[PDB]
């Protein structure tokens, strides 16, 4: 399978992190990789390995690189390639990295490329979250499980969700877009639980009477619009990640 790739191939060397184990390991003894193990009966594989023909055919600088899936086992693997710091969302919260605001801003940026990608080849994220972004040894940021929700079989994202999600299931780019916006936010607060004193209820019902997360401490007015005009009401007024991403260069422009 093109693919498709032999476990004999994979080297385990040490964990990395529901959905099952990631662990670092080498491919051919030689090249280093993540595997993610997906625990049996969690996932619906076979649908998910058509996805994955789709997935193989993604391709980005900002998107974590798929190497191949092992299927013909049990449970299946999913190799992609190494991020050595990890998820966004440890990272944001390690104070010592003492990042400045124009670090922040090309987290985000390097995201919005991403979503630009996936957008214009019209493929929807579906859980876009700082938890589902890596890190690499750059410091570069890049999406990670995209459509991988899909296949999965009270834990559903209602926190990065629009009131037309959360009312009527209604998923779009804009929807995307959404979560992008909130995603803005656990950055520039450094990893903050979005909505950090209520409950997923709480949440649901105060989006819908217009509520909106704050303005973070670390956001520039500038930055605040940005992550803002992703939460209006009306799915047709939010941007798309083009205009999000011309917004974003511009602010770092002018904020150099
Ligand atoms: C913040 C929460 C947390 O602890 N998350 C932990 C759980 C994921 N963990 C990691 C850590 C490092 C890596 C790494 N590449 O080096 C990693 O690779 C992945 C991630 C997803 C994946 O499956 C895909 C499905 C669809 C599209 C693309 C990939 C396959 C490998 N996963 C941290």
């Amino acid at each position: 399978g093109s693919w498709e790739i032999d476990p004999k191939d994979l080297t385990f060397l040490k964990e990395l992190g529901q959905f099952g184990v990631v662990k670092y390991g080498k491919w051919r003894g030689q090249y280093d990789v993540a595997i993610k193990m997906i625990k049996e009966g969690s996932m619906s594989e076979d649908e998910f390995i058509e996805e994955a023909k789709v997935m193989m055919n993604l391709s980005h600088e900002k998107l974590v690189q798929l190497y191949g899936v092992c299927t013909k086992q049990r449970p299946i693997f999913i190799i992609t390639e190494y991020m050595a710091n990890g998820c966004l969302l440890n990272y944001l919260r390690e104070m010592r990295h003492r990042f400045q605001t124009q670090q922040l801003l090309e987290m985000c940026k390097d995201v919005c490329e991403a979503m630009e990608y996936l957008e214009s080849k019209q493929f929807l994220h579906r859980d876009l979250a700082a938890r589902n972004c890596l890190v690499n040894d750059q410091g570069v940021v890049k999406v990670s499980d995209f459509g991988l929700s899909r296949y999965v079989l009270s834990k559903f994202p209602v926190r990065w969700s629009p009131p037309e999600v959360l009312m009527y299931s209604k998923f779009s780019s804009k929807s995307d877009i959404w979560a992008f916006g909130v995603l803005m936010w656990e950055i520039y607060s450094l990893g903050k639980m979005p909505y950090e004193r209520f409950t997923n209820s709480e949440t649901a019902e105060h989006i819908a009477q217009g509520l909106r997360l704050y303005r973070p401490h670390l956001a520039s007015e500038k930055v605040y619009t940005i992550m803002y005009s992703c939460w209006h009401e009306k799915a047709d007024e939010r941007p798309t990640f083009k205009i999000l991403l011309s917004n974003i260069l511009d602010v770092m422009d002018e904020e150099s």
